[PDB]
């Protein structure tokens, strides 16, 4: 119990001498060895999030998408091909350790998926390591992120087994209960800073998936080392996500829940909360204000890529106090601000 | 420099996942309440007057469990609970016993309704009058297992063990409706307590219990992963239908009324509250909440039983910020989950 | 240069110890002074809303002592100690500023069989204060003193030098203080207390816990830090004694609560407290009563017969925000009211 | 890899020390620059919310300076200069931005007779700042420039031998900021202040404390840190001598404040890192620099300093808990009365 752990609320990132203005750098990062994103943004795998019109829209910023797999396999495997019929648009697809698992994998390859994500609540287990040796045995060259994970064990055992990325967090997604009902999750920010850091040691790029809330969360990723960042609630409220709408005070909101809530999963011990938040739009507007966000980061870091972002960044503890003092504090806000609330 | 040693509660830590060849529904929450008790399920009902009675204890036992009748009630109708739970079918019961001129006559009682288990518990259990108290027990009935507290040092521990106590109840003021840390100035941090006492109790062979300060499944799993044999809870099996006294209606909800031993109405300078709280139906609903949320743990940290749990689990502190990570967070929550209040 | 934290009160707990001794067993007389012990040591504020002769004479009959204020005449002040004195011997108290008229103050006072001073001030660890001191018991050498206030050992150790018979801690911590938040100066009190009750004790001169008390345990973790006694101005104040007349809000009683650097008390002003209103706490016995049975209750726990045996075994755990959460009582709708709690 | 606490105000305490001084006997001078002294330490921010030529004559009535704002076209903040150096030759300052027209608004102020340009950006250790700086003090040697933001000391030696003559220390504390939220990018302000504040004393050149601060005890950590001066929006933006009208709202009164990176002051595609809201209405500045002094002066008795460079030799900080903070302020008190200098 000696060891402290830290979010990212709990860091801040240290301005550096910067020869660089923001509108001058470059987010491509590498998702994987053979899969090259424009900007490190994906949007999670969801069945209030990414279906193919949110993954069409990711693709078409720069990103990916990764369609959930809550629907029949011939329904996933149309709802890629739907991506990929639209340009040349890369696509994901998720995929769970079932008996289901390799009819689920065949359709999605056939339908061209670019990369599958088996993504299951413990990611550091004896069903994903050989589900990831199952699956590459039988396509080698197709691209297998595994997750979700929280240790330096968990990434090395995963990087043997055969997974091109890995997909860390356990516990921090704004609709998760684990911590809560099982006690069990690293903080994000320690849990990427560990994990990067063996994945990088390994030749295995590492992806901050839960938690993040605004685009300055997603600097202090990438500068811990992720090379992608992946969230739910920032685009559930995005025009192109599946969800009810609902009306409440004079806004509209929409239907985002856990895939290990109730209402996802159909005596059942969820892992997931259910609830609603504001619509907020296209997602191209959201993607802007987070690649502005991201952008003037890297500048005030002096940093042209996220290479050497990661390799130039130094952090620095704040207090509840800072953290009080780094939002907006003592101010009656009245107009709505795209950035913020 | 007398202030050195932080304390920690279970909200001030976090389990980290181990690599697991096991699923939740393979591990086994068997314990060992005593050497001569073993539970099958690591959870007991409090020795409260708004908790466990004749109706409680039976359906604790049931569950796999044990409650342990209250005291505040005649020495006949002690007893008399505590045969109704004994003539209701070969079930472990628990009776508690306090520091009184009275007291080897309730022992008396209870032991000839066949009682499997006496606390004696008090506000300071590592006092001279619980010291002799259990000695002069065991001299009387040396078969009889005896749980003695409550505690929250290692010194305490020993010391009662060497009196004779088969168990040791740790828990100084964490409880929900607890004033002693407030009007007294006095206790220990829970989980800090539990792992403090768990220590000397596993080198002097003697098992300890986590009582008081529990509010969701995952606090239970920190309990166990720390070294208790087993968890008492107040609050989260006060509102049940099996507690007793009737159910209240205000403002469309339906409420239980639950108090401290040590408030003024239970014990007609108090250190204790009393209060409603919600009503939360049959016990079997919230044990089944409970009982999955441990073993889903218990896959995280890949432990089939519960002394694997313990001999491999790795904690981590969270600040204020991983709290506010570790819950659901910048969520409109619509639909009450069963596991998440 | 920024590294060493401090503590107040709610940051830490006692832990438990070994006790042969029940509650009602242990024994709470303390050492104000060489000279003065009480039979409890609980203080009343020198305050225009707490005390005044009926405060300080209730005060007085269960134990402690209470220390009129100074926000009224000289004449009225021997007065009203000449009220506590007279009503079957008492003991009183009297507070005291570095002013112009110090002297003739002190003297009415003397005159009026007055057991104790007080030269409190925003800053006792001053000029003014020490000369104060030092001229006071150059006058009368046996008349008991007590300094303030102070937050440091160097400030104990200069306010003995002076001739301080007892020294009071406390800058800040007060529920209606604004010092730390208008001027940036303090200590949390849990810290003040046992760094400043460390240097008296090695000197035998007592200290004074003065401010921010709310519950009764925290008057014990101000004991088992060293004070000789505790001094209160909110848990006080809501007393039948306490003057000020009962204002009534939506069926419900209160008494104006205002710090003596308050606008209210001090009528270019500066001001370093708040002025206010705080529920009506009934008579002053019954308060005194549940702050006596959390002290001897913590006691218990501690197995310290004495105050003296509580300080020297007391061992402090520091506590998180979340321990802060589990000590309080949590999840329960509070549907009754407990007589020494919120 | 992520091992180093930084501290903001509400974090620490100042212990008190032996006093031999009243406050009243206490002395507020500061040197802003070499050539530029304050009578109180205290600057009103270059926002267009507060600070304008009547903010500007009325702080330099005080002892201080305000900075005229940018967020006008080039004559019209020559012109309110103008205006304050003709009220009794007052000290005014002026902010100047990374522009393509940088030297010719440098050169309306210069004309105008303003004692003190400010180059204050997003990112003050950056190549523009570095060579406008250079480009500024090259053409008018002896105009005394400060730079900023900034928040480290290697930021404080660059732009020293750039040719600063001070710099303002405070990436992210501003009360209207998001900076750190939406670019994660900041330093807390205390530790920010100090670690500048060392570099720049041994460097020779001052450091102004900017941004976050909320309470007179806030400017006296700020000064003890070793601050020349002080830096306020917020404190300031609700006087009466500040830009824009007295609004009404639910019968109490109120003034517009907001960031300067904000939406309004930057009037799609911006990516703002401030925003906007309204503040109580507090009165003519007179009385809140009276509340402010008063309050300094206190602290400075407390620390028994008379001079501010005492104050910073002998100045000893303790951290507080939440739990410390929450002693610090009132506590347990329904507030009846309003105090001028608390809420
Ligand atoms: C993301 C997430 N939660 O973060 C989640 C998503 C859907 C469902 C669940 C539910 C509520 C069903 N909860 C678990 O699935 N809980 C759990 C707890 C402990 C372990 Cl060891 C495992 C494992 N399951 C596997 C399987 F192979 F089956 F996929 C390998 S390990 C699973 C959780
Ligand atoms: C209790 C308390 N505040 O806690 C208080 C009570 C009444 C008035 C004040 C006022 C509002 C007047 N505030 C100061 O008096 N502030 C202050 C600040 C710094 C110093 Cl150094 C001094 C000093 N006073 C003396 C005296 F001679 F008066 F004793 C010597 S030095 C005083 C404060
Ligand atoms: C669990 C608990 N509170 O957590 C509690 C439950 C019921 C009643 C009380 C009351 C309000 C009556 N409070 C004390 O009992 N307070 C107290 C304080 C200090 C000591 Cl040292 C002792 C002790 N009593 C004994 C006994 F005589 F019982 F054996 C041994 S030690 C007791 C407390
Ligand atoms: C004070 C402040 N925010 O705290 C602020 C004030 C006005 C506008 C902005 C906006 C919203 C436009 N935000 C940035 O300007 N952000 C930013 C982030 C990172 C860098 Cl590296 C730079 C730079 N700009 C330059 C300049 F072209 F001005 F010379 C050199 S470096 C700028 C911010
Ligand atoms: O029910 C759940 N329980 C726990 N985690 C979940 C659940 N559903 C989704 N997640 C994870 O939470 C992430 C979204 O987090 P968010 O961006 O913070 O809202 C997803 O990428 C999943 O990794
Ligand atoms: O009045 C009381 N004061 C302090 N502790 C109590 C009181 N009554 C019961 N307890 C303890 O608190 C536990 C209940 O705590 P809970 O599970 O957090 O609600 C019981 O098991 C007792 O160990
Ligand atoms: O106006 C004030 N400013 C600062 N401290 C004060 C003021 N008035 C009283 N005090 C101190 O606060 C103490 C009362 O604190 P309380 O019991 O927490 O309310 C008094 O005994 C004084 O030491
Ligand atoms: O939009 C903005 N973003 C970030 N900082 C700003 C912005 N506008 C003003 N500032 C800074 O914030 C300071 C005011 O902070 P305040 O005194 O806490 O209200 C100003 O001196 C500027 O340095
Ligand atoms: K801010
Ligand atoms: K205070």
């Amino acid at each position: 119990i000696l060891k402290t752990a830290y979010t990212f609320d709990d860091v801040l990132l240290v301005p550096n001498k910067s020869e660089v203005l923001p509108n001058e750098v470059s987010l491509k990062t590498q998702l994987t060895k053979k899969i090259q994103l424009n900007i490190p943004l994906m949007s999670a795998s969801m069945d209030t999030v990414t279906e193919s019109k949110m993954a069409i829209a990711m693709a078409r910023e720069g990103g990916i998408g990764i369609i959930h797999k809550n629907m029949t396999i011939e329904d996933q495997a149309r709802e890629v091909d739907r991506v990929k019929r639209s340009g040349g648009l890369l696509c994901g697809a998720s995929i769970g350790v079932t008996n289901d698992m390799m009819e689920r994998v065949d359709a999605v390859v056939k339908a061209k998926v670019d990369v599958i994500v088996l993504d299951t609540a413990h990611g550091h287990s004896k069903g994903v390591i050989e589900g990831v040796k199952r699956i590459k045995a039988k396509y080698p060259e197709l691209q297998v992120i595994a997750g979700n994970i929280a240790t330096p064990e968990a990434v090395r055992d995963l990087a043997e087994a055969g997974a091109d990325c890995v997909k860390v967090g356990i516990g921090p997604g704004s609709i998760c209960t684990t911590r809560i009902v099982a006690g069990v999750g690293v903080p994000q920010l320690t849990a990427v800073m560990d994990c990067a850091e063996e994945g990088k040691k390994l030749g295995i790029p590492v992806i901050a998936d839960g938690g993040l809330k605004y685009s300055g969360d997603i600097v202090k990723a990438l500068a811990a080392g992720a090379c992608a960042a992946m969230m739910g609630s920032i685009f559930a409220g995005c025009e192109e996500a599946p969800g009810a709408i609902e009306i409440y005070q004079g806004r509209s909101y929409k239907v985002y829940r856990g895939m290990g809530s109730l209402g996802a999963m159909a005596k059942f011990v969820p892992e997931g909360v259910e609830g609603r938040i504001a619509y907020k739009g296209h997602l191209a507007d959201t993607i802007y204000q987070l690649i502005g966000g991201i952008k003037s980061g890297m500048g005030y870091l002096g940093a042209p890529t996220l290479e050497n972002l990661y390799e130039n960044a130094n952090f620095v503890v704040q207090t509840s106090a800072g953290f009080r003092e780094s939002h907006p504090h003592d101010i009656n806000i009245t107009k709505e601000a795209p950035n913020y609330s």
